[PDB]
Order: structure tokens, then C-alpha cells, then sequence
């Protein structure tokens, strides 16, 4: 009868999972990204109320049952997002327990399934939080696009352009990547490229695709693009360091997990990643994650209940 909600409110989709208080998972649900910091609150209420009625309306069964909903989204640190986000929630009716985190937070629970431990976000962005054995968390990066983002997507779609800018006008190496990136949009000119940049409305996630003409251009050996996915896996082991320092953690066993396409999908950076963290901290132990982030969300929601 009753039941858990966990969503994960990530860059690449808003996903849903509704889970018995067993850990049976009932439905999953996806819905685009949708997150206060790039639309409007009407935006993000509509897409909230959207599917959590959906996935409700599947189940048959009412907000009454819910024991619980968290929702990890990207920005949820700050109380400020926090309450406007359980405000949505709660003019739905729901009467239950709401926790509302930064979408690190559930995918550290989903990977490493205890509250310990160090999880590195590098999707369409990137951040690193940890917990020791204090119990004490840290955060490091999250800055978001303009001002952070090291070594996410967003980061190596927008040095690839530079890159490939600075070959076409004699400022830097030559890389295939002046060609490639146009083929990619499916752009003809130097020129398509800046206004598609500049004026066509395109998305953080959009420009963090062209991580995967990098990953191709490196495999036929291009050498800009493979120092690009180095210096990358660079800023993500910098992001470790810094939570590892904080927490008291450089000598001490650490579990560490890795969430988005950027670190998990990149054979160099994730090589590179993890050469870097196994010479400076030998006893970080590095692991899949167990679960993806929607079901560390049904985890952190459950687990407040009996
Ligand atoms: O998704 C990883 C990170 O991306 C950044 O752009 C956001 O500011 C962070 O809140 C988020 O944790």
C-alpha cells in the first residue's frame, strides 16, 4: 500500500521512480530537464505536478499512500531553491515528507547505498560531494556554467569550439575538430557556428554533446582533443582533492563513485581520472555506482520511513 517517490531532476531528464517501502520499483517515469535555474518556476512546477500525477495515475493511487518523496535536482543546496521546490510539492496536496537535495546527494545514496563516501558528478556539469566518517560533507566545484562546470560536458563542448576556433584562425594547433564540430551541428561556415552559438537559443546540453565529437577525434589520434580530455579528468581529480583535504580523508580508505556521461563513458578520462586519484590517494577506492541517482532518491526518501 504505501509507497515512496524519488526523482532525480538531472540535466539529461528529469527521472522519476516510484518504489514500494520493499525496494520494488512499481514505474519509472522520464520527463525533459527542467530545473528553476534555467526555467521558470511555472516551467518547473508544471513538469513537477506533469509527473507526479502521471506516475501516480499509472500506480492508481492517491498522495494519501506516499510515505515519503525526495528529489535531488541540480541548484537544491540552497534553501532558497529548497523551498520553492517543496512549495510546489505541497500545493499539490501531498501532506507527507519531503526532502529536497542537490542532485550529488541521491547519487552518492544510489551508488555507494550508505552516507559515506565521495561521489564526482561530470555530466552537462560537474561537482564532487563527500562524506567521512565524521558524518561531516563537503562539497567542491557545482559552480554552474558561467563561473564553473570544470571538467563537465558543458566545459569540453565550449574548449572544443575554442579550440577549434583557434585552428581555423592560426591562434592554436591544428585539430580536426575545426571541421568536425561543424559536421556535428550539421553546420556549413565559421559563421553558422556563431549564430548558432550566440543567437539560436541552444542548450547547456546541446553544447555539452560535442563531447562526443572530442571522444571521436581523439580515437583517430587527434592530439588537441585527447590534451582536452586530459586536462578534464584534471579538474575532476582537482574537485576530489579538494573534498578529500576538507574532510580530514588524504590518508584514510575512501569509497569514491563516478556519476555522468563524461566520467563514465570516456575510456582516456576515465583512465586518466583514476590514475590520478590512485597515485595521490592510493587508499580511494573506486567502484560502479550501485544504482543510478532516481533510486538513490527512493533510498534517502525510504529511509526516513519505518
Ligand atoms: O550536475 C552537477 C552540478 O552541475 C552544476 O552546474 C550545478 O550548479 C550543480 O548544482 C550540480 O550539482
Amino acid at each position: 500500500m504505501k509507497y515512496v517517490i524519488g526523482i532525480d531532476g538531472g540535466g539529461s531528464k528529469t527521472h522519476m521512480k516510484i518504489s514500494t517501502l520493499d525496494y520494488k520499483v512499481l514505474l519509472e517515469v522520464f520527463k525533459g530537464p527542467s530545473n528553476i535555474n534555467s526555467s521558470t518556476k511555472e516551467e518547473v512546477k508544471r513538469v513537477l505536478q506533469e509527473l507526479i500525477m502521471e506516475g501516480l495515475g499509472k500506480l492508481g493511487q492517491s498522495l494519501e499512500e506516499c510515505s515519503a518523496i525526495c528529489i535531488g535536482t541540480a541548484g537544491a543546496d540552497r534553501t532558497e531553491d529548497k523551498s520553492i521546490i517543496e512549495d510546489m510539492i505541497r500545493s499539490l496536496g501531498y501532506m507527507g515528507k519531503i526532502i529536497v537535495v542537490n542532485d550529488a546527494e541521491i547519487a552518492l545514496a544510489g551508488g555507494i547505498e550508505k552516507r559515506e563516501g565521495i561521489i564526482v558528478i561530470s555530466g552537462t556539469g560537474s561537482i564532487c560531494y563527500g562524506r567521512n566518517k565524521e558524518g561531516r560533507s563537503a562539497r567542491s566545484g557545482g559552480w554552474g556554467h558561467i563561473i564553473g562546470d570544470e571538467g563537465s560536458g558543458y566545459d569540453i563542448g565550449i574548449k572544443a569550439i575554442k579550440a577549434a576556433l583557434k585552428s581555423f584562425d592560426k591562434r592554436g594547433e591544428k585539430t580536426i575538430l575545426e571541421g568536425d564540430i561543424l559536421d556535428f551541428l550539421k553546420l556549413k561556415s565559421h559563421e553558422d557556428l556563431i549564430n548558432y552559438i550566440y543567437r539560436s537559443g541552444v542548450t547547456k546540453k546541446e553544447i555539452a554533446s560535442l563531447t562526443r565529437v572530442v571522444n571521436s577525434a581523439y580515437i583517430k589520434g587527434d592530439l588537441v582533443s585527447k590534451r582536452i580530455l586530459k586536462e578534464a579528468a584534471r579538474e575532476l581529480f582537482l574537485s576530489v582533492k579538494a573534498v578529500v583535504e576538507v574532510l580530514s580523508m588524504q590518508n584514510k580508505k575512501v569509497v569514491l563513485t563516478t556519476a555522468g556521461g563524461v566520467i563514465n563513458n570516456i575510456n582516456y578520462l576515465y583512465d586518466e581520472f583514476r590514475k590520478f586519484l590512485n597515485l595521490n590517494y592510493p587508499k580511494v577506492k573506486i567502484i560502479s555506482m550501485k544504482n543510478d541517482s532516481a533510486f538513490g532518491a527512493v533510498i534517502i526518501a525510504r529511509s526516513e520511513c519505518d
